[PDB]
């Protein structure tokens, strides 16, 4: 003070912060960039739950994105769009425990609706800086207070040795929760109301959000849920205490850390941050797509028990959830090292190729389960069909990772007391640089919920800006009232709730709302009822 923008200096209970007034299409939103709410996890806190931030004199400065939680860099395909959008845009630090805030600007006088945004990446990646989570949109469009934070990833966020001190598991959830303490504490400063609080992520986002709800001390920082593309039931999104231990000890072997817990932990606290992310994909039991080695773990504690078991006995009564999957799950999965499969050229597989495709996809699979999901996906009318194998190959993996656990999740909330509301986008963005072959694939919803079509630079169709509105419309109307529809709006098709009894939700495309039924019902009944119980 005293030149400078007196409507972006604001007081948290660490000190004072300067943000920046951005642009955007409609007029200028406020950002609070890189505000810290950790102290920094490194040296003697590396895989410790976070201690929060201690505070500080003078202006922090939160004008700029602050550092991306160190993590392995995508190189699958470098230069290219498709892949590099994902990867880190700020340097890698172990500290980057810091949140980002878009408010109105002005910022809003009375007190508004938040949302929480938490990235996905497999547990390992991410970033709440990327160009696909600019909360400027949804702040100027919407009136939005936008909300996102980094959490810590891969071994750094997950590591665990169950049962010790040292290294307790999930602290990236950890990370997570701390932020949403942050936000009831801080958020009406900015104008937000921490009595309106909405969780919303994608992939492990969404199994992140997902575990909030699981989670008792969670419970209370939030009050309604979104979650896109992701469960915290499933294969993927949780291992055992004992299969944490294992890969715990395995990566522990494998960079020179070799016996009780504190010693083993404490080498490991000595190893340069890049060893362990060299290491990080050598720990999984088999070869296998969609799985990842560091996740959260079933330790009694952030999570006392399965996510299954939470999902079937847990009572939820006041909750409002949406959910929903995109078209093509699996697809981008298979370019991952699928034999037969490429984004360079139509993945025309052979009979051979879908059936070790289905090892791969299903690794927890003996011979007899392999061949009853092989059986399933065939079509029995064009079996040696290559354009079929290779869409079937992609629905293995979308059906069993994200599809049929979203319809399992959206069941028993609806049946043990939430509102429950179900989606499945369909549209592949005009500026999508994946083969048409892909259709529409993990994450490329985000772009829309965001409103990145409303910026003009940004080459998006007339029709696809009109469709990022209503889409933001429905997430923020979501938000408001825990009920996506527009309440004085009378033309626009309702959208019903999701029932176990009639198993309603919707089709978000360029076309207005069609009701459709069942979600893929038959299928899941395969994966949900059937497969378990065949393995044993
Ligand atoms: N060159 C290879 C070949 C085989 C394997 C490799 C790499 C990698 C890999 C390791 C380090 C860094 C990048 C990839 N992974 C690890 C996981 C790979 C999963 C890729 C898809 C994904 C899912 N969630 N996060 N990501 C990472 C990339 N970020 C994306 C994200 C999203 N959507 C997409 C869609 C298309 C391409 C990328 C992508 C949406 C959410 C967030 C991230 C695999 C995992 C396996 N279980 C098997 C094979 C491979
Ligand atoms: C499609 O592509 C897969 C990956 O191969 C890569 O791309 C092709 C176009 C070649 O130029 C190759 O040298 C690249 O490494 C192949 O594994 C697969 O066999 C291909 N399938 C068909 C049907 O052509």
């Amino acid at each position: 003070e005293g030149r400078e923008d007196p409507q972006l200096l604001v007081r948290v209970r660490g000190g004072q912060l300067r943000g920046i007034r951005l642009k955007a299409p409609g007029g200028p939103v406020s950002a609070f960039l890189g505000i810290p709410f950790a102290e920094p996890p490194v040296g003697s806190r590396r895989f410790m739950p976070p201690e929060p931030k201690r505070p500080w004199s003078g202006v922090l400065d939160a004008t700029t994105f602050q550092n991306v939680c160190y993590q392995y860099v995508d190189t699958l395909y470098p230069g290219f769009e498709g892949t590099e959008m994902w990867n880190p845009n700020r340097e890698l630090s172990e500290d980057c425990l810091y949140l980002n805030v878009w408010t109105p600007y002005p910022r809003p006088a009375s007190p508004t609706p938040v949302l929480i945004w938490i990235y996905g990446g497999g547990f390992y990646s991410g970033a709440a800086s990327l160009d696909v989570y600019d909360g400027r949109f949804l702040a100027q469009v919407e009136g939005a207070v936008l909300v996102s934070m980094n959490y810590r990833v891969g071994t750094f966020g997950f590591l665990a040795l169950p049962g010790s001190r040292e290294a307790p598991g999930n602290v990236g959830l950890l990370d997570q929760r701390l932020a949403l303490q942050w936000v009831q504490e801080n958020i009406a400063a900015f104008g937000g109301d921490p009595m309106s609080v909405t969780l919303f992520g994608e992939s492990a986002g969404a199994a992140s959000v997902g575990m909030h709800i699981l989670s008792l001390p969670s419970r209370s920082l939030f009050h309604r849920a979104v979650l896109q593309s992701g469960t915290p039931n499933g294969p993927w999104a949780t291992v055992s205490a004992g299969e944490a231990r294992r890969r715990a000890t395995l990566l522990a072997r494998l960079v020179g850390c070799p016996g009780n817990d504190t010693e083993l932990i404490a080498c490991l606290r000595t190893r340069p941050a890049q060893d362990l992310v060299d290491h990080e994909w050598h720990v999984l039991p088999q070869e296998s797509i969609f799985r990842f080695s560091f996740v959260p773990v079933v330790d009694g504690d952030f999570l006392s028990d399965t996510p299954e078991a939470l999902i079937n006995t847990g009572d939820f009564q006041d909750l409002q959830v949406l959910v929903g999957v995109v078209k093509d799950e699996g697809s981008a999965f298979l370019v991952y090292g699928v034999p037969g499969f490429s984004k360079d050229n139509e993945s025309l597989i052979s009979r051979a190729q879908f059936l070790a495709g289905v090892r791969i996809g299903v690794p927890q699979a003996s011979d007899l389960a392999a061949e009853a999901v092989v059986l399933h996906y065939t079509d029995w009318l064009h079996p040696e069909d290559p354009t079929h194998l290779r869409d079937a190959m992609s629905a293995v993996v979308g059906d069993h990772n994200v599809v049929c656990p979203v319809a399992q999740l959206a069941g028993r909330l609806a049946a043990q007391g939430a509102r429950v509301y179900a989606y499945i986008f369909e549209h592949r963005a005009s500026t999508l640089t994946w083969p048409l072959w892909m259709g529409v694939p993990h994450g490329y919803e985000i772009e829309f919920i965001f409103g990145l079509p409303l910026d003009p630079s940004l080459n998006y169709t007339t029709e696809e800006r009109i469709f990022a509105q209503r889409l933001m419309k429905y997430w923020t109307n979501f938000a408001r009232t825990g009920d996506p529809n527009d309440p004085r709006d009378s033309k626009s098709p309702q959208w019903p709730p999701y029932t176990t009894a009639a198993q309603q939700y919707v089709s978000l495309n360029l076309k207005p709302l069609e009701v459709r039924r069942g979600l893929r019902a038959q299928t899941c009944a395969f994966w949900n009822r059937f497969l378990p119980k065949l393995l044993s």
